[PDB]
């Protein structure tokens, strides 16, 4: 479905390390990140999205409108400037972040009370699954 609203709790997280390594995240912050609980809160009204990812130590919040390019500065991730664009490819929510890294972005599939998330950077894909709280 297109409706991604909800509080989403992580069920699984595969190749998180490899993805963070492809983004050049400090080996320090990687070790912290693998231990922290991650809650994904999405607020969706029409084309307008507010996404908040929250750990005990890190917040990653981004707001966007589907179909409208936006400049992004990944301050609490790898601290790069990208040109981001989120679109629908059928029911798949796709994000393409143009910049230094190739193949960079993420795809979200909402299947009922499950959310599947693939994050990509270079030749690395991290695969996550959340359950609606
Ligand atoms: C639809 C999901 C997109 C998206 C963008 C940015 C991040 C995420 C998902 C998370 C939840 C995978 C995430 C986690 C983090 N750290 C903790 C807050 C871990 C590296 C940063 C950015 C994003």
């Amino acid at each position: 479905t297109r409706d991604a609203n909800g509080t989403w709790e992580m069920e699984s997280n595969e190749n998180f390390e490899g993805w963070m390594k492809a983004l050049d995240i400090d080996f320090a912050l990687r070790k912290i990140a693998v231990r922290l609980t991650l809650t994904l809160v999405i607020d969706q009204d029409g084309d307008n999205f507010k996404v908040k990812c929250t750990s005990t130590f890190a917040n990653y919040d981004v707001d966007f409108t589907v179909g409208v390019e936006f400049d992004e500065y990944t301050k609490s991730l790898d601290n790069r400037h990208v040109k981001a664009l989120v679109t629908w490819e059928g029911d798949v929510l796709v994000c393409v972040q143009k910049g230094e890294k190739e193949n960079r972005g993420w795809k979200k599939w909402i299947e009922g009370d499950k959310l599947y998330l693939e994050l990509t950077c270079g030749d690395q894909v991290c695969r996550q699954v959340f359950k609606k709280k």
